[PDB]
């Protein structure tokens, strides 16, 4: 949690983010594998700074198997040295239509994500991620017997406050109705629960949430908020899962369940 200047060999670039680049690396002492996130700079630059900083502050206190870990910080640009999750992100995996994820594995993924969010929500005060979407779910392993299959990543937009937070969120297909409207109304970690419903939906169907509809942006947002528009749950969905998704994506945040219930229900599938 103290810096790590050098001691890191770069191996390859694996991604990009809101504030910089992401590379796969090795450590010399152990040679253990790692991921490095750099910060590369009204202003956009301030948002980038704030985001990098926010990820560090939030991640600084977290330790859970289903949460990417922060290992150290670096100072030359600067950088966050984190856990390397080798199977990539969920969004890309789901695009491989020819190789559907095995049902047992889908369940592992759902549970693992729920456990991570449950842990976020049990913090004092609770953490609201605000960016829970498939690109931000990383895959440790697709083996149904692995210790960990999925981890929550990218805490750049995260808040951890005693009160409700606010701020308009884009990526409306993944975000709660109370967070996407033009008037900047307040919300809570119940917003993340809604996003999780959409994560459940994407895993279940292998489809992007709301991809079945086509509307202009204003109409789409109004539909989600004022008409209760939601993705259609397939007929073949197991009843207990259908129930969890429906409750989680309730228009009323108060109706979205506590993760103790969500985790118990998912475990029954
Ligand atoms: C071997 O590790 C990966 C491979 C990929 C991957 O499958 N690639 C295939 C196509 O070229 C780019 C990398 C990936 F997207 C993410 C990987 N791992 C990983 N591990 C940790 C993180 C991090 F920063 F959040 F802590 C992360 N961020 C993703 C890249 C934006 N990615």
């Amino acid at each position: 949690p103290t810096l790590a200047d050098n001691e890191i060999e770069y191996e390859k670039q694996i991604g990009k983010g809101g504030f910089g680049l992401v590379h796969k690396g090795r450590l010399v002492k152990d040679k253990s594998v790692v991921a490095i996130k750099s910060l590369i700079l009204e202003t956009e630059m301030i948002e980038k700074f704030q985001e990098f900083q926010r990820e560090v502050f939030i991640m600084s206190n977290l330790n859970h198997p289903n949460i990417v870990k922060l290992y150290g910080l670096m100072h030359n640009p600067p950088r966050m040295v984190m856990e390397l999750v080798p199977c990539g992100d969920l969004y890309h995996r789901l695009l491989d239509k020819a190789h559907p994820i095995k049902w047992s594995v889908k369940l592992r993924l759902m549970l693992d994500i729920a456990l991570g969010i449950e842990y976020m929500q049990n913090q004092n005060p609770p953490i609201v991620h605000r960016d829970l979407r498939s690109p931000n779910i990383l895959l440790q392993s697709l083996d149904e017997n692995a210790p960990v299959c999925a981890k929550v990543a990218d805490f750049g937009l995260s808040q951890q406050s005693v009160h409700s937070v606010s701020g308009l969120l884009g990526n409306f297909q993944w975000m709660a109705p109370e967070t996407i409207g033009a008037e900047e109304e307040s919300y809570t970690e119940k917003a993340d629960t809604y996003s999780f419903a959409m994560i459940l939906y994407t895993i279940l169907t292998g489809e992007g949430p709301f991809d079945e509809y086509s509307y202009g942006k204003i109409k789409f947002i109004n539909m989600i908020r004022e008409e209760g528009l939601r993705p259609t749950i397939p007929e073949d969905c197991p009843p207990r899962l259908r129930n969890v998704i429906e409750l989680c994506w309730s228009g009323d945040p108060k109706k979205r369940p506590h993760f103790s219930y969500i985790v118990k229900e998912l475990s029954e599938l």
